[PDB]
DNA sequence: TGACCCTCCCCTTAGGGGAGGGTC
DNA sequence: TGACCCTCCCCTTAGGGGAGGGTC
């Protein structure tokens, strides 16, 4: 071949745009064999298109173009190391991804029982299946003073192994014929743990405990305050009036039904706690 | 809670740069519910950090930015169904990496063997597995006029079943004791296939074939011109010398040893010939 | 006074999409 | 004359890193 080809044909050939070849060009990657001086068109020898081979290669695989300079310079000795690193760092993609795929799945699990409740406002019992969690002392956090940065650290901690952070956010209490919210305060603030990633040195100030399987006497509502203590009512009512024995701290979970800031938020809320006979 | 968090604060609560949330500002994803008038300072309510919830975790997962401000409109119902879309895109992402990553394996087994050859120069035999391709006709092409253009359609074609283009290039011929390389014709050029990906609805010019598993009388060097006719003829005397029967055309196969513009072009260069006796 | 915050401004990666003007 | 090619120039995504100047 004594000829030469044009930016097209090369284009053609090879599977790559124009554009593609002239910034290989301007990055010094790929660079024509011969510029005319005047026109300043492009032309290409047949033998420079073998070098193409490993850039379209490496442009599928993801390697930045970068580091194709470099890849291009070592030398079928050290290019098949250079691969092994590639595959390394493909399957630290693919475990992220089926991390990640088994998260979304679960989110999706407890998502869609929120939305096969029963029915909101009543009381009635279930066989639960256990909840992992994660949680500290409320110290003096009441309903009525908690507050989203009360979950910071909780929260910071979560979203370290499941990358998703939570979506719901718990509070325990004493389970008493209360009369009054101000009665009330929390014993503990949780937030359900996903993964059973080897959590990140967890600090002692923090618990990994679980909401165990069971049977529990749950309400489910949209939170309304004139509609808190009702619902912890009927619960207590509920009950008083099957002699129900308690064993477990009223577990309480709120999620939010959206995260519109242009709507009026509002909340689903829950409150469950084991029974025995 | 009746204050208001600073820029600062919500970062450190909610572990996002400060960069980050200036930015979900201007983007109009996540505002800050007051901004002083004078200092422009952004203010933030405790109550909106549940929207940093849904934000962080589709940031988690890839969502883009823009996609995010119609994912917070949704709303429990159709989350659920977002998700459900994610997921779709994550196993895609999945099957992607997997094949990606046979494939990887595939160029560092074959990629391995042309490093373990037992001598270069030399005729050996040895058992093959063997191995797929897609050939064409020659239409005239011999060694001494064949191009790189000349695999372009072959080469488009396996680039779209395995991503990864090809490394090596072949060429099959009759095994006659020629005395000149102008005497020798190309039958077909071949490029060898890396995957068993339901190849992308192949036109007849084409053919799927193998070069088969059997006992193959091969020579392995680097390329030389005046090397190229004398290897051939070492293959012809080896199997004349002892009695050999060839059951196939010779196959010839050309892998570079480096793509960098910067030096010598190198060729590895492999002729194989399947024999009997 | 230190921290804290704000508004530019430049920069990163891999080209795609033109617009205006030559060029086999 | 159509195709073909070239050189700007603007633009995309998600902020990070300052620089210069106010601000609890
Ligand atoms: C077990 C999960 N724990 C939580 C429990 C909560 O119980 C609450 C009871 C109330 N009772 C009246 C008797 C009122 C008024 C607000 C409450 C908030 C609240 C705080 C700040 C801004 C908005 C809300 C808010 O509107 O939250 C919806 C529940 C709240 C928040 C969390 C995290
Ligand atoms: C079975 C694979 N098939 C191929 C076989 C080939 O055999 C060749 C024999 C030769 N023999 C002299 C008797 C010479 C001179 C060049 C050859 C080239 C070649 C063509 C253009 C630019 C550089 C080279 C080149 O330098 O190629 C290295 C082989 C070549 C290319 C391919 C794809």
């Amino acid at each position: 071949k004594e000829s030469y080809y044009s930016i097209g044909e090369v284009s053609k050939l090879a599977n790559v745009s124009i554009k593609a070849l002239r910034y290989y060009d301007k990055i010094d990657l790929f660079k024509p064999a011969y510029v005319d001086p005047d026109t300043s068109y492009r032309y290409y020898t047949d033998s420079q298109l073998i070098h193409l081979d490993l850039i379209k290669s490496l442009k599928y695989i993801g390697t930045p173009l970068e580091e194709m300079k470099k890849a291009q310079d070592l030398e079928m000795e050290e290019l098949f190391a250079f691969y092994t690193e590639q595959e390394r760092q493909i399957r630290e993609k693919l475990d992220f991804l089926s991390a990640l795929e088994q998260t979304i799945s679960l989110v999706k699990k407890r998502m869609k029982r929120q939305m096969e409740y029963p029915a909101l406002g009543e009381v009635f019992v279930l066989d639960e299946e256990e909840i992992r969690i994660i949680q500290t002392e409320a110290e003096g956090i009441g309903p009525e003073n908690v507050l989203n940065a009360s979950y910071s650290k909780l929260k910071k901690f979560i979203e370290s192994a499941d990358g998703f952070t939570n979506n719901s956010y718990g509070a325990t209490f004493s389970f008493q014929p209360y009369t009054s919210i101000d009665e009330m305060t929390y014993r503990h603030i949780f937030t359900p743990v996903l993964t059973n990633k080897q959590i990140s040195s967890i600090t002692p100030d923090m618990e990994i405990t679980t909401i165990p399987k069971g049977r529990y006497a749950c309400i489910a509502y949209n939170f309304s305050p004139e509609h808190y203590f009702l619902n912890l009512q009927k619960l207590i009512k509920y009950i008083a009036d099957r002699q129900l024995t308690v064993v477990s701290d009223v577990y309480e979970l709120i999620i939010p039904i959206h995260y519109s800031p242009k709507k009026q938020e509002e909340y689903r809320v829950e409150m469950k706690i084991e029974i025995l006979d």
